[PDB]
């Protein structure tokens, strides 16, 4: 049960402190991180209505040629497929996705939200790709563990194996929201947090809230400034534009100073959602910046999902048991 | 617990009738589907040992060159890679996969039987790939589904959408290995075969001893004729070569018969496994030949895992609210 959200920052609302950080609105900060482009456009005209400022370093054009445009001029082949795969009143969670060549390789990723398109554009590698078989053969080690404790540390060391981040960990939530990390891969050299425990307000209740809604989010820098939105409120509403589905989101201040003092550069997390309820997460450091590809980040979602039904049979099954 | 297996045709072992089907050895055919290319090589040296007799066609080199040469001169960047990703004493189902350039496109899948590894070439289109995106946008629709039959449902509409195939139906085995067509999606103006019954025979023992440990198989044209294995015995062991493991194997001519029979061009089907047991198959039919891309097919296999989960779920749950 969150408490309600404070205005925005640009909207006059105060400055966070960890007296009031439980009300920090962070699903809508008006700014992305700058290792992408974000469009928003009107769903139904395709009316490009709101950009980052950074946009013409990845788009190669200035936003008066943008701004206004209709998606059916600017990616005319992209445009009746993206229409197709997120009708009117569809999850927000739900996501289009392809490859584009510009004039490099830019990923581009979409969601809708009420009546706005939300796109996200990022550079991309050709061997970058992350076919199926990653996760196929991922789940035959997740199918043999023979207990929850088994099931944590074989699931981190799958994850450490796919991503080479410096440490992944299973961080499992106590009825209190409290939290302990119940397993752990890393780097040969760094300390361990296995076992260690940690207080509630270190994810507070606002972000758990989101995290039960959206699976994945990250911070690709710690030390990178955010890029803002222009104009920043929607201007089909004139209210801010939720961002909680978009993984370009520009983290919490909070949240990113954490990051700082443990010397972390850069961090990725994945929900693992037991019937309904934020039941742990996946948690992954890296000591340096790092930007893992869009492909590796969906594997690491449907991991997660395939967690939870793992977790969920084996709860049930020891249950039943008793 | 099936009956011990007749030897197989190119042993001397007796023609396979209705009276005696349940002992044909459907996993050493010693042939191949002709739409791809079979090599076997030894697991160590990487010698090439057998390989079916249309290789030339798909290799482009005639088997006189073949026969006897190692992996590390034919595919010198994917042999490193194929030994580190199948090491010995690896499970059979664990894969390899490439993409190769070849003077087109081969899919190259690779998997590990004793001491034995078996490559299946087979052409693919630049455009036949299949992303991560597939599986992850699919989640959704099944874990909404409010009980058993709503998720079987839901489950033969998501796969027939993904695939085009004129018809899938989620067939489910009883206590006595009769089954039931429980969940059907079709074209429009097929005859439903929802709700009908069939005989245990259909699906004889050792097949479903088979579809327990190797979780798809196909038929790409119900009318192609097999293509040998030269030599047809594994000269590491002077015994027939494995390949239930192998989406090339030849498909047992009784089966064959009767897809034909029923006017079936082309067959699929991915098995449901629920603790350990054969709980049911996603099956799929087209009426003209069809070979499915190969990572629609693994999509397709991590589809049915996750199935398997889900009905486990469902199961626990509405036998522990008993
Ligand atoms: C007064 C507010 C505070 C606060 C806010 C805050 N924290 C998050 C998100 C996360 N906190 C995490 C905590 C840990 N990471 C670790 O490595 C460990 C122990 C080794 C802990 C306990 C995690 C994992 C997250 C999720 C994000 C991620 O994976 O990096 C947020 C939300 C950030 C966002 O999504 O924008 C906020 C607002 N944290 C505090 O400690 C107090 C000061
Ligand atoms: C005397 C032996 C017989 C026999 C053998 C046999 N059957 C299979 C495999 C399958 N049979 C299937 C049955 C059905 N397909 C349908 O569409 C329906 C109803 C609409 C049924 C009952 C299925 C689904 C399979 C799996 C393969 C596939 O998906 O196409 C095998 C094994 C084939 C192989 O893997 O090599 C064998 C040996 N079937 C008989 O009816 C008797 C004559
Ligand atoms: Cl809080
Ligand atoms: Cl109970
Ligand atoms: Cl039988
Ligand atoms: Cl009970
Ligand atoms: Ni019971
Ligand atoms: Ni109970």
């Amino acid at each position: 049960d969150p408490l309600p959200f404070f205005p925005p920052l640009y909207l006059g609302g105060p400055e966070i402190t960890t007296e009031n950080c439980e009300r920090e609105p962070i699903h809508i900060p008006g700014s992305i991180q700058p290792h992408g482009a974000l469009l928003t456009a009107d769903g139904h005209s395709g009316e490009v209505l709101q950009m980052s400022l950074n946009a013409a370093t990845f788009l190669g054009q200035e936003p008066t040629v943008l701004r206004g445009q209709t998606l059916a001029a600017l990616l005319p082949e992209q445009w009746p497929a993206l229409q197709a795969a997120l009708p009117p009143g569809c999850p927000d969670a739900l996501q289009y996705r392809a490859t584009l060549d510009w004039p490099g390789h830019l990923s581009l990723t979409v969601h809708r939200v009420g009546e706005l398109l939300i796109l996200e554009f990022e550079p991309t590698e050709a061997w970058d790709s992350t076919g199926p078989h990653a996760l196929r053969n991922a789940m035959f080690a997740l199918e043999s563990a023979p207990n929850l404790r088994a099931l944590a540390e074989v699931a981190t060391q799958t994850v450490r194996e796919l991503t080479g981040f410096d440490r992944v960990m299973l961080y499992k939530f106590a009825p209190d929201a409290t939290g302990e990390v119940i397993a752990e891969a890393r780097r040969e050299g760094l300390h361990a947090f296995l076992g260690h425990r940690f207080p509630a307000s270190d994810i507070p209740a606002q972000a758990r809230a989101l995290y039960t809604r959206h699976l994945l989010r990250l911070t690709a820098d710690t030390r990178a400034a955010a890029v803002p939105l222009d104009p920043v409120l929607n201007p089909q509403t004139n209210a801010p534009t939720p961002l909680g589905g978009a993984v370009l989101r520009a983290t919490s201040p909070m949240h990113m100073q954490y990051l700082r003092n443990m010397g972390v550069g850069s961090s990725l997390s994945v929900s693992v959602v037991v019937g309904g309820q934020l039941w742990g997460l996946i948690a992954c450091h890296h000591q340096t910046p790092y930007v893992l590809p869009p492909d590796l980040r969906t594997t690491l979602e449907s991991l997660g999902r395939l967690l939870s039904l793992q977790v969920q049979v084996k709860e049930a099954h020891h249950h039943h048991h008793h």
